[PDB]
């Protein structure tokens, strides 16, 4: 989990941060230190429901829920989440849970992926957050997305330096580890 600099190198920049975590109480100390969205990512599915109804009671807003399984992401949905992260692997089966979704009437799905061939489908099949996924020069996905008119792309990565060119290549959103 990031270097002490990775966040403060980006909290300069109508850029979101978003802050990814194991447990929620350092997600809650990000969230009143500035943090634009919180993402829920432990696989326990008990622990992390339970992380996404303490952050809805602390009044954290945009909290992000990240599962392969889009029943795992409507039930985070329905106690709180707002921003439904499908992580892809399997491309075929990652782009039926956004359909899923989308039936099921959800307005802030993401995407996760590192192929920005993968994510623009996604974005047409109703993924609004498309996430550029670094962990090479991946911010040249991220050029491609915005040159097919996606809105909202973001863009994980370990360093900073990563980070920074990504958004001056068009990623509205920036994803920090504790």
């Amino acid at each position: 989990d990031e270097a002490w600099k990775q966040v403060e190198q980006l909290r300069r920049e109508a850029t979101q941060i978003a802050y990814r975590s194991d447990d929620w109480r350092d997600l809650k100390e990000a969230w009143k230190k500035g943090a634009d969205i919180l993402i829920v990512d432990a696989t326990d599915k008990d622990e992390a429901w339970k992380q996404v109804e303490q952050l809805r009671r602390e009044g954290a807003t945009q909290i992000a829920y990240r599962s392969d399984d889009w029943r795992d992401l409507k039930e985070a949905w329905k106690k709180g989440a707002d921003i439904l992260i499908v992580d892809a692997t399997d491309k075929d089966e990652a782009w039926k849970q956004v359909e899923q979704l989308r039936r099921e009437g959800a307005t802030q799905i993401a995407y996760r992926s590192d192929d920005w061939r993968d994510l623009k489908e996604a974005w047409k099949k109703g993924a609004d957050i498309l996430i550029v996924d670094a962990t090479d020069e991946a911010w040249k996905q991220v050029e491609q997305l915005r040159r097919e008119g996606a809105t909202q792309i973001a863009y994980r990565s370990d360093d900073w330096r990563d980070l920074k060119e990504a958004w001056k290549k068009g990623a509205d959103i920036l994803i920090v580890d504790a």
